[PDB]
């Protein structure tokens, strides 16, 4: 296939300029203890962290109490038989409405998401998986990107527990893309750790409590593809299908060992995590704020020292900044535009014409090929400056 970029269909064009701190997409704030007003404003500069907007549901996450039945040991409810139902595909506004109506009638729900970042600059949430005790929902977050915010009614209802496994990034992705927030989170990863299970992954939990073997044969998959393949649909369904039962067992064990308070504490902090552009990231990197983390070569002269000659660091950096600006412009990831190995290859062979750039023994990307002359000029300039400097 080709998988047309789903962004070209967003009702609101992505902005990679980063000309101001992240602004919450939240227009309405249900289950509010503190009006949305006091929320959207700004926290002017400070030594530690520069100007930025605060987490809108930070207050309620701190003040609203947990449903009284989360503190009680209860008979656990086994996961529903996989074959007794099909996952419910939701990519319509009316289907989204009905699901919401269904989610409002629960005491707890299991949630997970599928993310894509190869063909997007910051990344995009491609799917949302939601399970109630009765059914599994698969939500098209590309097609309903603009509507999803209506889930805050349930996602921020402290009366409904939201169960996630290691939601540190989901929380980030949720606000950043759908303007969704979570109040009443229960993180099974933090629960696994508190109880002290040998391993703490979702896969480990599924294998031992749900006798379900998982396959990471999709952790490198393209969740943008419509329709979803059966095996991919099944794998997504498995992320939440068994989670509430695992929640029951972990929750009870926590109560039994008097460690629930800590898990709930950890979870509120995960839910409090705030997403901000690297441009406005706090000076001291903490687990309270998430800023994009280059999935590649050590900023500028990479430590992957392909024997990076001395004088050639300016060239290396210009290539980095060029790659980043193009990535932001076309809303692509730096690696799609030019992987480090190619950037390195360019720095190593320093081709100075189009032929040299495109025939790089290493192979070349579309961006590099379409900008071969610009890159050849950039490289010719870098060399000339060297032979000149000293």
């Amino acid at each position: 296939g080709m998988v047309e970029k789903p962004q070209l269909k967003f009702k609101s064009p992505i902005d990679n300029s980063e000309s101001h701190p992240f602004i919450p997409l939240l227009k309405e704030k249900p289950n509010a203890l503190k009006p949305l007003s006091e929320s959207l404003r700004l926290v002017d500069d400070d030594e530690n962290n520069p100007s930025h907007y605060p987490h809108p549901y930070e207050y309620e996450i701190d003040h609203q109490e947990y449903s009284p039945e989360i503190l009680q040991i209860r008979e656990e409810i086994p996961s529903k038989s996989w074959d007794d139902s099909v996952p419910i595909w939701v990519d319509t506004s009316t289907e989204l409405e009905s699901m919401l109506e269904d989610l409002k009638n629960t005491k707890e729900i299991a949630v997970d998401l599928e993310h894509h970042d190869y063909r997007s600059y910051y990344g995009i949430v491609c799917l949302m998986q939601i399970s109630t005790r009765e059914r599994d929902y698969l939500v098209d977050t590309l097609k309903l990107r603009e509507n999803l915010h209506i889930l805050n009614e349930v996602f921020t209802n402290p009366s409904i527990v939201k169960v996630f496994h290691g939601a540190f990034m989901d929380i980030i992705w949720l606000q950043r893309d759908l303007g969704l927030y979570v109040v009443g989170l229960f993180d099974t990863y933090h629960a696994s750790k508190a109880i002290g299970l040998p391993r703490h992954s979702l896969a480990y939990l599924l294998e031992n409590f749900a006798n379900f073997k998982t396959s990471k044969k999709y952790q490198l998959a393209d969740w943008r593809i419509r329709p979803l393949s059966k095996p991919m649909t099944a794998a997504a369904r498995a992320d939440t299908h068994f989670l509430l039962n695992i929640y029951d067992q972990l929750r009870n064990k926590l109560i039994e060992s008097n460690k629930l308070a800590g898990v709930l504490y950890e979870s509120r902090n995960v839910a409090k995590r705030r997403f901000e552009y690297s441009k406005y990231r706090p000076l001291t990197p903490s687990s309270e704020v998430y800023s994009p983390i280059e999935k590649e070569s050590p900023w500028k002269i990479l430590m992957y020292q392909y024997n990076i000659p001395p004088e050639r660091e300016v060239l290396v950096r210009e290539l980095y900044q060029w790659r980043d600006l193009i990535a932001r412009r076309d809303d692509e990831s730096p690696r799609f535009v030019m992987p480090n190995q190619l950037l390195a290859a360019l720095v190593a062979y320093t081709p100075t014409d189009v032929i040299g750039v495109v025939s790089l023994t290493n192979g070349v990307t579309e961006h590099v090929r379409q900008n071969a002359k610009l890159l050849a000029n950039l490289i010719r300039d870098a060399l000339r400056n060297i032979k000149n400097t000293n």
